[PDB]
């Protein structure tokens, strides 16, 4: 008994969009950086195209991802522009130039400011909170999953795992980000996500260090029971770490709600220096020119517009 889903699904012709380069290869599918032009639009929008090939088993997963992505719209949640029904179904999405946050943090670990990390934490919370609002449980929150539209702006992604809160329900599951209740009982909840959220913040705070490094996955479930947990990061103040710790509490109801996380981090954002300690944050900067876009896609960019401006969803 739920409200009807009226989300609009858009079908896009292959002729309209041309792939430029490959971001990653899944063997099953690869994602290509690309430019999409609507016919008689006189606009070019940067997008990423995902290819499943044509194995029948594969398609249901491919489309399911499409069904969830189409349904949800938020600034901090990744946007699906449409799909193309070619011999192999193609998924078209807004392109984040700077890529996954997890990679980004590592590239720029020296140059990343105190303010940015706190701001990223708020952005992630907003996006997750909205999903919670939608009653959609991500089921897989990770640093790699979050993507950077710009250093200032980041959005969530990888919804294939994601399932509705109501619903009862190679072959790889990441234990480390998974909440304890989930690991023992395969239980997933928004509260479950928060635990996933805490790890993600740990990744940012630790600048992409792998969690529980050198630890067998099998071991971890036991370790959690003891109450052992990830170490406080060097940069982190107690105020920040405690917030992370609360996420990891065994009793889910106890873990901080997402809306609170936005609030707690936002206050911290006002005075970044006080909460997080890093050497010379005050004199650090990171990257918007059309010419740069030309560098990105090696093409004239006079008419280029981004999906957010163009999509104007709603
Ligand atoms: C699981 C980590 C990961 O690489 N995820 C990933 C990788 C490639 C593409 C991807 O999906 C997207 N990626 C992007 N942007 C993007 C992603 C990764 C990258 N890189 C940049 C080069 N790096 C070595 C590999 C990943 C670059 C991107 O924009 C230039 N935009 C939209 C989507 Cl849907 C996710």
């Amino acid at each position: 008994g739920e409200a009807p889903n009226q989300a609009l699904l858009r079908i896009l012709k292959e002729t309209e969009f041309k792939k430029i380069k490959v971001l990653g290869s899944g063997a099953f599918g690869t994602v290509y950086k690309g430019l999409w032009i609507p016919e008689g639009e006189k606009v070019k929008i940067p997008v990423a195209i995902k290819e499943l090939a044509t194995s029948p088993k594969a398609n249901k997963e491919i489309l399911d991802e499409a069904y969830v992505m189409a349904s949800v719209d938020n600034p901090h949640v990744c946007r699906l522009l449409g799909i193309c029904l070619t011999s192999t179904v193609q998924l078209i999405m807004q392109l984040m130039p700077f890529g996954c946050l997890l990679d980004y943090v590592r590239e720029h670990k020296d140059n990343i400011g105190s303010q940015y990390l706190l701001n990223w934490c708020v952005q992630i919370a907003k996006g997750m909170n909205y999903l919670e609002d939608r009653r959609l449980v991500h089921r897989d929150l990770a640093a790699r999953n979050v993507l950077v539209k710009t250093p200032q702006h980041v959005k969530i992604t990888d919804f294939g795992l994601a399932k509705l809160l109501g619903a009862e329900e190679g072959g790889k599951v990441p234990i480390k980000w998974m909440a304890l209740e989930s690991i023992l009982h395969r239980i997933y909840t928004h509260q479950s996500d928060v635990w996933s959220y805490g790890v993600t913040v740990w990744e940012l705070m630790t600048f992409g260090s792998k969690p529980y490094d050198g630890i067998p996955a099998s071991e971890i479930s036991s370790i959690l029971e003891k109450g052992e947990r990830l170490p406080q990061p060097p940069i982190c103040t107690i105020d920040v770490y405690m917030i992370m710790v609360k996420c990891w509490m065994i009793d889910a109801d106890s873990r901080p709600k997402f809306r609170e996380l936005i609030i707690e981090f936002s206050k911290m954002a006002r005075d970044p220096q006080r909460y997080l300690v890093i050497q010379g944050d005050e004199r650090m900067h990171l990257p918007d020119s059309n010419f740069y876009r030309a560098l990105m896609d090696e093409e004239d960019m006079d008419d280029v517009v981004d999906a957010d401006e163009y999509l104007i969803p709603q």
